[PDB]
């Protein structure tokens, strides 16, 4: 049974964190919502407050994940980009050859941690310049971009496609389709 690690830092975009967690869980994949700052509730960009399942501190110890997903939100992505814990996890996930997914401003975290340089990726239009600084990536405008183990999406309204892509990547076309239907997309 596939496992997903979702890192939630304050400033994180609510819709971008909940949609993938919800979706992935609908797909029978064990999702762990780890609060970047601990086990305390996290205040997201639009003030909705989420209680983490656990702190990154603990979650990190729970062996590897088939997918580690980075939510968007300017500030949230900044918090991640400045976190040493996230740096070690992303790097482990890239050596271990696992999947890394980031939506909206979230991929600018792969940049800060030098993850997957050379991959084709996408971001929120307004996060393109930051993500492209230094030309270490090749930009794309598709709603969902997947270059090997690097899966990126653009924003809130691409979350469903983002999340379903992860599902397909982890459990295949059949499961993603079954999960998708009831969603009324």
């Amino acid at each position: 049974s596939k496992r997903a690690l979702v890192i939630l830092a304050k400033g994180a975009e609510e819709m971008e964190t909940v949609i993938p967690v919800d979706v992935m869980r609908r797909a029978g994949i064990k999702v762990t919502v780890a609060g970047l700052a601990g086990k305390d509730p996290v205040q997201c960009s639009r003030d909705v407050v989420i209680c983490p399942d656990a702190s990154l501190e603990d979650a990190k110890k729970e062996g590897p994940y088939d997918v580690v997903v980075l939510p968007g939100g300017n500030l949230g992505a900044q918090n991640l980009s400045e976190s040493a814990a996230v740096k070690e996890i992303l790097k482990e996930q890239e050596n271990r050859k696992g999947l890394i997914a980031a939506i909206c401003a979230g991929p600018t975290a792969l940049l800060a941690h030098e993850i997957g340089c050379g991959s084709k990726v996408t971001t929120h239009p307004l996060a393109k310049d930051k993500m492209m600084n230094g030309g270490h990536y090749t930009y794309s405008e598709n709603r969902v971009e997947k270059d090997g183990l690097i899966l990126t999406s653009r924003g809130p309204g691409t979350s469903f496609e983002f999340a379903l892509a992860i599902v397909e990547a982890l459990n295949g076309k059949e499961v993603a389709a079954q999960v998708k239907a009831p969603l009324v997309l």
